[PDB]
């Protein structure tokens, strides 16, 4: 045990990593969890929504009063999707208003020149430009903030409960891993939330990849 945080607000709560994270925090910590979003009582399963340590708050990133409520007294905010500069700006503004400092957010690997040639080309061949550009703008907004952020740069995702191994790729290092499981990413987030010394995560952007996957594209699964 010994999580470093008790109160977490999860934005993008219906996303797959966010749901897996919520389940692990319920099972393996005594954290109190607030989920913010739209129709969450139907989009998230009842073993989460019915749990006494889960609170749902309705709204979107364009409802500043609701978002501010959701993050009030959060000790850490998890941002499941960093897809839009303006949404990221609204999140940063809400956290700023509530004096919330600690934020962990999910972004994409490949926007800091870190992928090798073939995997980089495959990556951009398989995403719309608008998606890439929105990820870039959201990342820039968060790095420009004064928040104590950790950005997790994820390589290509898949699901496999047997895959929980991850490695962390520092800023500026080659990122050669073509894939990582959502379960491995969730373990990394859990580990960050339990780290007494969080300096490696203080205003840094860290890649998360499956060791041994130096391929030109994610594997067939």
């Amino acid at each position: 045990s010994n999580a470093m945080y008790k109160y977490i607000t999860i934005l993008g709560a219906a996303g797959q990593i966010a749901q897996k994270l919520t389940a692990t925090l319920l099972t393996y910590t005594d954290m109190h969890i607030t989920l913010y979003g739209r129709q969450l009582k139907t989009r998230i399963p009842p073993e989460i929504i019915d749990h006494e340590r889960v609170t749902v708050i309705e709204g979107s990133f364009q409802n500043p009063g609701k978002l501010e409520q959701a993050v009030t007294n959060a000790e850490v905010v998890f941002v499941g999707a960093m897809e839009s500069g303006s949404d990221m700006a609204s999140i940063v503004k809400a956290l700023s208003r509530k004096n919330i400092r600690r934020v962990i957010g999910v972004s994409m690997a490949g926007l800091s020149g870190e992928f090798p040639v073939a995997l980089e080309k495959w990556t951009f061949d398989n995403l719309p430009i608008s998606y890439v550009q929105g990820e870039r703008q959201a990342r820039n907004v968060l790095r420009e903030s004064n928040l104590n952020y950790t950005i997790l740069r994820l390589t290509w995702l898949y699901n496999d409960p047997e895959k929980t191994d991850y490695e962390l790729i520092p800023e500026g290092a080659q990122f050669n891993d073509a894939q990582v499981s959502r379960e491995a990413v969730v373990k990394a987030i859990f580990d960050i939330l339990h780290a007494a010394d969080e300096t490696p995560f203080h205003r840094t952007s860290i890649g998360v990849g499956e060791p041994g996957t130096h391929y030109d594209k994610p594997s067939f699964h």
